[PDB]
């Protein structure tokens, strides 16, 4: 075990291992400090969580979090660093503090002030790519991609972070707001039981706005979005009509005059055919005809980065707790046993 030291930094408590130096305030699920860790030589973020175990629903995200942070192993997904509590027992314990990689600008930092490339468009995107091919290969959904969700750093070397622990609330995606413009249009109006291509629909309207810098569909409200939507894909035909399982939801959609797709080189003037290409694969209103992560890696669009030896699969992921119905200290317990068993990375 560690020595511990303890300070108060802006109303809080903070009691870490010597090794974390220099602690200071970053922002506010928990408060954030940036540090210096003296073991490894990097800049770390230190998260401690808040209210960990205050209800069942509060119990067990804080279990879901460790165990998928835990798990993600790769070079363009976020891992964990380290993870610590003070308590020496079971009896005591209460605190959960997480440690990363201290992470600098988002793709928002550089789209809104940056002169892209096509080149730089191929090179971020297939970073992206790359990390979702080994997410979905552990039947892990992101669920939330959006530039601000993706870390970038002067070599344009991109981390995906913030996995979607369902999380947004009603509040959060009402109105003129980033937290819903990159949603599948089936997640963002409930039609069906959603699965792992939402995140390619996202990915999409990320690429479509590095192409143009502007956003693509930057909706007042979840209508207004999906008029927008309907206009550059087109109304739905009558195979996507029997999947929307809301009654309502296809008496809505049949009550909108019918549009054709447009004509997507038309919209993305002066891109690279073969990014035109991609797009009209990736923004696909049927979600089951969408091109998934392994099959958009093998487009020419990246041939200049591709290469099926360097682009791994995950170990297998259980999720079967996701089902189980358990009481506070049970949630609590699992939660002690993943802190006490972390081994860090090499
Ligand atoms: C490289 C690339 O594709 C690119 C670059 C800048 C802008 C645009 N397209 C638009 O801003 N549009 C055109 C017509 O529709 C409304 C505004 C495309
Ligand atoms: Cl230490
Ligand atoms: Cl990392
Ligand atoms: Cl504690
Ligand atoms: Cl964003
Ligand atoms: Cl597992
Ligand atoms: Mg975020």
């Amino acid at each position: 075990r560690p020595t511990f030291y303890r300070q108060e930094l802006n109303k809080t408590i903070w009691e870490v291992p010597e090794r974390y130096q220099n602690l200071s305030p970053v922002g506010s699920y928990g408060s954030v400090c940036a540090a210096f860790d003296t073991k490894t030589g990097h800049r770390v973020a230190v998260k401690k969580l808040s209210r960990p175990f205050q209800s069942i629903i509060h119990a067990k995200r804080t279990y879901r979090e460790l165990r998928l942070l835990k798990h993600m192993k790769h070079e363009n997904v976020i891992g964990l660093l380290d993870v610590f509590t003070p308590a020496r027992s079971l009896e005591e314990f209460n605190d959960v503090y997480l440690v990363t990689h201290l992470m600098g600008a988002d793709l928002n930092n550089i789209v809104k002030c940056q002169k892209l490339t096509d080149d730089h468009v191929q090179f971020l995107i297939y970073q992206i790519l790359r990390g979702l091919k080994y997410i979905h290969s552990a039947d892990i959904i992101h669920r939330d991609l959006k530039p601000s969700n993706l870390a970038v750093n002067e070599d344009c070397e991109l981390k995906i972070l913030d996995f979607g622990l369902a999380r947004h609330t009603d509040d959060e995606m009402t109105g003129y707001v980033a937290t819903r413009w990159y949603r599948a249009p089936e997640i963002m109006l409930n039609w069906m039981h959603y699965n792992q291509t939402v995140d390619i629909w996202s990915v999409g309207c990320i690429m479509a706005e590095l192409l143009t810098g502007r956003t693509l569909f930057p909706g007042t409200d979840h209508i207004d979005q999906l008029k927008l939507i309907l206009r550059l894909v087109g109304t739905p035909g009558a195979e996507l009509l029997k999947k929307i399982s809301s009654e309502s939801a296809r008496n809505y959609i049949q009550s909108l005059a019918q549009m054709p797709k447009m004509n997507f080189a038309n919209v993305f003037i002066g891109a690279n055919p073969l990014a035109v290409d991609l797009l009209e694969k990736m923004l696909v209103l049927d979600s089951d005809k969408r091109i998934t992560a392994a099959q958009a890696l093998a487009h020419a669009y990246f041939a200049q980065y591709h290469d099926p030896d360097d682009e791994p699969v995950a170990d297998p992921y259980d999720q079967s707790f996701e089902s189980r119905d358990l009481l506070i200290d049970e949630w609590k317990s699992l939660t002690y046993d993943e802190v006490i068993s972390f081994v860090p990375p090499p």
